[PDB]
């Protein structure tokens, strides 16, 4: 009846961009940014997430 759309900006080491939106609750959203940055973290390095847009914006930054 009522759902969200969250914006994820995943900054590489290397200097590249790449952006993820995603779709569901407000929750799951969230839950969904995160898995593809964890998933990011092998060949990436362990990362860092900031809270933008009360959410709606995801800034992840790989540290490399």
């Amino acid at each position: 009846m009522e759902e969200v759309t969250i914006k994820a900006n995943l900054i590489f080491a290397n200097g590249s961009t790449q952006t993820a939106e995603f779709q569901g609750t407000f929750e799951q959203a969230t839950s969904e940014a995160y898995a593809y940055a964890d998933t990011l973290k092998q060949d990436n390095g362990e990362w860092t997430v900031d809270v933008a847009d009360q959410g709606y914006t995801l800034n992840i930054q790989f540290a490399g």
